[PDB]
This record gives C-alpha cells, sequence and structure tokens, in this order.
C-alpha cells in the first residue's frame, strides 16, 4: 500500500 | 503530501 499510495500521489 | 503519505506509513 504504500507504493500504491506513493503512485496515486504521483497520479494525481 | 509526499511526505506526508511516507509518514503516514511509517507510523502505520
Amino acid at each position: 500500500e504504500l507504493l500504491k499510495k506513493l503512485l496515486e500521489e504521483l497520479k494525481g
């Protein structure tokens, strides 16, 4: 989930 | 928020 959340943050 | 997300996941 951290990895997912970081990807989601970059995706915006 | 990138930083907040790192910290939230470290805290758990």
